[PDB]
């Protein structure tokens, strides 16, 4: 049977014509998450409820509905149930959901549950905004210069999970086919050799870049940068870059700037010129440290987006406070972006900032911008007050050490 | 015919039993490089000659021999000669060589000439040391904490150059084979889809990691860190990690630290315990900013090494002064690690620091440690004197602006 309880009071969010219809009493599924999920999720629930309560004076209220994935799912549904079918059904049915960090088992041939959720629900946009909160300790001199939004492709690239183990019958079969049927001469050592496949498609690329450009338009951003390693991977990474520029030209009236290759796209709402440009991935990892102010919206493939989002989070001292969304055409899943940190689980110690800012993204996605703004306001005030969790406090002079739950309260206090 | 002139005075370096036999008058092939190669290469030649002259009081002298690759090769050997066979022969024959940056053409289906040199000569180690020079402007607060040596695998990974263009007959053929014969269900969009292949082998992994560990032993370093994304790419990146730890156990008496997974390897020369450990790639890009002091020698695959070496160079304000070597069992090629920057070519403007420090690596590789030490000493003094090229000067208060050639002289002045 199902162990999920549909809330008595509460109504389902619907989708008509690519627009969400959010009732005053939306049911929002949430996954508590394993490890420190037990610490950060309740802090998130309280902070969100408070922002919603304050923003709309009791007129609106989320009906939270617990659903399962990860270690907790095995405890609820039994031994080998890490990702129950009903969880996929419920996220699609209720349109908007949030999760803590997840335990994926090792030794049982199971692939990342985070990636499973993204792929099964076709949540092809991994959306990671990275900004600086004044007062956050940072290893760089000018973290305030970083204000970027990463659009990471979620459905393709080496993340597809297509690979075969060295010395397996399947690997030999693939290698045999490549060498004998495809005439491949470039495998340096064809014995005891693992093999992985990297796909990149026009449709996959264009739906991702389309979203990145519409976002820049909607939020009056200054540029979209395609980041790629196309000089070495001509037909995957290079094709991503070419398809990206082509989409700009074909759907958004992009026009050559000078002799190229950059394009200008006219914001139909503000008349601002949005620059469409590109940077090679290795150079980009240097540019985000050396010239962060020159970058805004980023569009890139799965693996590059993984690396870029994490490298940027570290700049802004945001390793434990980086928000994230996974968005598709039919539903969306917001998430803590850190791991399960089991050594601290239950100690009410870790930073709930990441999952709280993903909840800020969730509220904004719902059109509840007022409540979202209150969360941003609360976060800004609490950090500026130097009333923070251990991860910040240990890097600061004369700050005040707060528990996880207490930092949640400090956010509410600063709304 | 050949347009290379073998120097009248000078003798060939030989190799016996994995040990270089370097005469007092070694012939060293060099490739000038395109674009700013014309600026940085002569500065390198002068600085090296001066260090060698001073170190050994005229007893030793390099006989430089120009050889060709890139744009200059087409001017010397004709239209489509970007990489003449003789260049590969000469680098292998003379054992040690150095190059400026290279022009690879676009639009002619030619792959990276840098990668061509590495693969054709089986230079399977890309060696990139990253340290801080006092006085260098840096975007981070504590660049002095960064002192790492990157061992980047050079012969495998997606760099192999194995891929087919979307909509090509070959791509369809591969995709057909994967779906129908291999039962692949994970290609999200199989139409208009480019495909690349990622190989990783036991032999490829182990020769790279073996070198990294022998280096840590020889240079009394504190740890070797395997960096990988093995949680997503189990059979390539994950296999690299497993093979790395296994090599440590099997060849260097690595023993479990606590419950693992880290190992300790006893330095047979100093008795120091070298830690063998591992970090996931996205987290590692955060750790190099947040905990740089915890890292020393790094061993990783081709693409990850590309990104890591560049991200680290940016930390230490070393984007134009990062040295690099490509080392195999039979020869070695030292290189400027920046591009050709054609907008400045011939202006005697850019930083020759990168190619000069690669020449420092070359001299050290030759066993000429005294001359190498003089280059390090000169570089340290010149930068500390704030007498530097435009790339440093523009980031500094009250420094003195020097031309490329003049910075070369300043290095000599500080020896
Ligand atoms: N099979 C599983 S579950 C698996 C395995 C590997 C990777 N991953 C994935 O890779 C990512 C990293 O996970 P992981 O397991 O390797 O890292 P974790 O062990 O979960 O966390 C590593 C460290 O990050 C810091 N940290 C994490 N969350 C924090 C918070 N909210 N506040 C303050 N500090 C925090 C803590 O650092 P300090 O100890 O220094 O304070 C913690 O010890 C996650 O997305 C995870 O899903 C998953
Ligand atoms: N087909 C070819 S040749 C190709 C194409 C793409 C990439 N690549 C490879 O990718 C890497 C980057 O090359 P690229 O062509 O994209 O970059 P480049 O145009 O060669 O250089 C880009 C910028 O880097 C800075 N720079 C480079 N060398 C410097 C030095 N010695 N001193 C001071 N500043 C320096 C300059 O920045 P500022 O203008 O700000 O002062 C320069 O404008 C190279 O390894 C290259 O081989 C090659
Ligand atoms: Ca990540
Ligand atoms: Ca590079």
């Amino acid at each position: 049977e199902s162990k999920v309880v549909v809330p008595a009071q509460g109504k389902k969010i619907t989708l008509q014509n690519g627009k969400l219809n959010v009732p005053e009493n939306p049911i929002i599924p949430y996954i508590e998450g394993d490890g420190i999920g037990v610490d950060v999720t309740p802090a998130m629930l309280k902070v969100v409820d408070a922002a919603v309560e304050k923003a709309y004076k009791g007129e609106r209220k989320i009906s939270w509905m617990e659903i399962y994935t990860g270690e907790k799912s095995t405890q609820v549904y039994g031994q080998d149930v890490w990702l129950p079918a009903e969880t996929l059904d419920l996220i699609r049915e209720y349109r908007v959901a949030i999760k803590g960090p997840l335990t994926t088992p090792v030794g049982g041939g199971i692939r990342s549950l985070n990636v499973a959720l993204r792929q099964e629900l076709d949540l092809y946009i991994c959306l990671r905004p990275v900004r600086y909160y004044q007062g956050t300790p940072s290893p760089v001199k000018h973290p305030e210069l970083t204000d970027m939004v990463i659009f990471r492709e979620n459905s393709e690239d080496i993340y597809a999970g297509i690979e075969w183990k060295a010395d397996s019958a399947d690997a030999e079969k693939v290698i045999k086919f490549l060498r004998e049927e495809m005439g491949v001469k470039k495998i340096r050592f064809p014995e005891h050799c693992g093999i992985g496949i990297k796909p990149c498609s026009e449709e996959g690329t264009k739906r991702l870049v389309r979203a990145a450009i519409e976002y820049a338009i909607a939020n009056d951003r200054d540029s979209v940068t395609l980041v790629h390693k196309g000089n070495i991977m001509k037909f995957t990474e290079g094709a991503f870059k070419d398809w990206g520029y082509q989409l700009a030209r074909e759907e958004f009236g992009g026009e050559l700037i000078d002799g190229g290759p950059w394009l200008k796209v006219k914001n139909p709402n503000t008349g601002k010129e949005i620059v469409i440009k590109d940077v090679i991935a290795d150079a980009f990892l240097q540019q985000i440290l050396l010239r962060p102010a020159e970058y805004d919206v980023i569009a890139c493939m799965n693996l590059n987006g993984d690396y870029i989002s994490d490298a940027l989070a570290a700049q802004v001292g945001g390793i434990g406070i980086a928000p994230g969304a996974n968005i598709g055409d039919e539903c969306a899943l917001f998430e803590a972006t850190h791991g399960t940190a089991p050594k601290y689980a239950g100690q009410d110690k870790v930073n709930p900032g990441s999952i709280i800012l993903s909840a800020e993204m969730m509220l904004r996605h719902m059109g509840w911008t007022e409540a979202a703004d209150l969360i941003v306001k609360g976060m800004e005030g609490a950090i500026n007050a130097k009333t923070v969790t251990y991860d910040f406090e240990r890097l600061m002079d004369g700050a005040k050490l707060l528990k996880c739950s207490e930092f949640g309260d400090a956010i509410i206090e600063n709304m």
